[PDB]
């Protein structure tokens, strides 16, 4: 399938080069797979999505995105014009105030939610999670995290926005799980992303186009954009077969573009989320 005059994100995660507008994608879409999103929630009313998304839990008054972050997230991983897996089902998990703000006990919870939530839906395909947050580093996070990963749920986690080792930041540094810096149109590294050693894979995340609150839409930055790149790219190959839940994220990194971005450190991968999909 060919989707013309796309978000430069989609095209770039289809093509060997820069430059593009035409994101080319298999089908089959995502379709029988699941990813949560765990943000400020998702609104799932947004004719964008099409009746695939809902919300499955909150720990606020309300489960509705106050913020738009979750939204835009989950637009990049599934929306039908912004989307990756544009056939993927989406579940919201609000985790973060509509402040964008939430504790890393709220964010444990939410983490353990989605390891047993996976057993009440169908996603016969494999189930992911996407994690557009974090902060300092906190070894009970990142647990959190493997034990989700462990679960069988593929994570994928920001690597972070300081323009400093990812290493200092949870969940970003928790080596089982898949963590995202982002890059630009251009193929730089954004110049707010996060590197280091225990990043995994660099995702589109400098002015990405995708869902917002109020039935809208906007073009945002940030590793927040870089990692539903991934989790929509990860439901994609599981719905296809090429991989599962456990090694998706190696599969991603073993299928990237490779040595393709520019003014990534010495000792950071350089490897850009790619589906491979040959029309």
């Amino acid at each position: 399938a060919a989707q013309t005059n796309a978000p430069w994100g989609l095209a770039r995660i289809s093509s060997t080069s820069p430059g593009t507008s035409t994101y080319y994608y298999d089908e089959s879409a995502g379709q029988g797979s699941c990813v949560y999103v765990i943000d400020t929630g998702i609104e799932a009313s947004h004719p964008e999505f099409e009746g695939r998304a809902q919300m499955v839990k909150t720990y606020y008054y309300s489960s509705r995105d106050g913020n738009g972050h979750g939204t835009h997230c989950a637009g990049t991983v599934g929306s039908r014009t912004y989307g990756v897996a544009k056939k993927t089902q989406l579940f919201g998990v609000k985790v973060l105030d509509d402040n964008g703000s939430g504790q890393y006990s709220t964010i444990i919870a939410g983490m353990d939610f989605v390891a047993s939530d996976k057993n009440n839906r169908n996603c016969p395909k494999g189930v992911v999670a996407s994690l557009s947050l974090g902060g300092g580093y906190s070894s009970s996070v990142n647990s959190a995290a493997a034990r989700l990963q462990s679960s069988g749920v593929m994570v994928a986690v920001a690597a972070g926005n300081n323009n400093a080792d990812a290493r200092n930041y949870s969940p970003a540094s928790e080596p089982s799980v898949c963590t995202v810096g982002a890059s630009d149109r251009y193929d730089r590294r954004s110049s707010f992303s996060n590197y280091g050693s225990v990043l995994d894979i660099f995702g589109p995340g400098t002015d990405i186009l995708s869902t917002w609150i109020g039935g809208s839409t906007r073009s945002i930055s940030g590793t927040s954009m870089a990692t539903p790149h991934v989790a929509g790219l990860a439901a994609y190959l599981m719905t296809l077969g090429k991989t599962t839940a456990a090694s998706a994220c190696r599969y991603i990194a073993d299928t990237a573009n490779k040595g393709d971005l520019s003014n990534i450190p010495f000792g950071t991968v350089n490897l850009l989320a790619y589906n491979n999909y040959q029309a």
